[PDB]
């Protein structure tokens, strides 16, 4: 045994309703059930160099064996100063379909905010990101219930799911 038995996690992230890239609204609610994929990036500084959605750019390969009815959905960072525009233009660099993958506006900083905090600490207005600044690309794996299961970091070195699983125990083990 080591970090006791693996690294579990159950970080149950606050339904709420979204507009995707299509400008189409989605919920929880088309996901709930489903085991989908969750990341969340900017793209503004950067030129694109790193594999950053180059994972989940692979990954959209493999989901189509996953498909079912999970998604693989991204949301925006700073979306007010980025804008979905920049994910576009993003996903016109990282060779990517849109095809089953949400990448989502989340709307101006007030609105993200009590969501991606709830969710995953996420926010951008009083913390910049204290950690997810530098070039952190993490994956997460939302189960059915609307919970967390797994993580992984993409790069490795960071990968997570360990951290969020001891975040999780710390916290009140969700």
């Amino acid at each position: 045994h080591m970090l006791e038995i693996k690294d579990p996690l159950n970080y149950e992230v606050e339904p709420f309703t979204f507009q995707n890239q299509d400008g189409k609204n989605v919920s929880l609610e088309s996901l709930k059930g489903e085991v989908w994929l969750a990341d969340f990036i900017f793209t503004n500084c950067e030129t694109i160099c790193p594999p950053m959605t180059a994972h989940m750019t692979d990954l959209q390969k493999k989901l189509k064996a996953e498909n079912i009815d999970v998604r693989i959905i991204s949301f925006s960072v700073d979306p007010e100063n980025d804008k979905p525009k920049q994910l576009k233009k993003f996903a016109a660099n990282y060779p990517l379909s849109f095809d089953n993958w949400d990448f989502l506006t989340g709307y101006s900083q007030s609105e993200i905010e009590e969501f991606a905090l709830k969710s995953f600490k996420a926010i951008v207005k009083k913390p910049e990101g204290e950690d997810q600044v530098i070039h952190q690309s993490s994956f997460y794996l939302v189960g059915p219930d609307g919970k967390v299961l797994k993580d992984y970091n993409g790069v490795e070195n960071t990968p997570y799911d360990d951290i969020i699983s001891d975040v999780k125990s710390a916290s009140t083990l969700k």
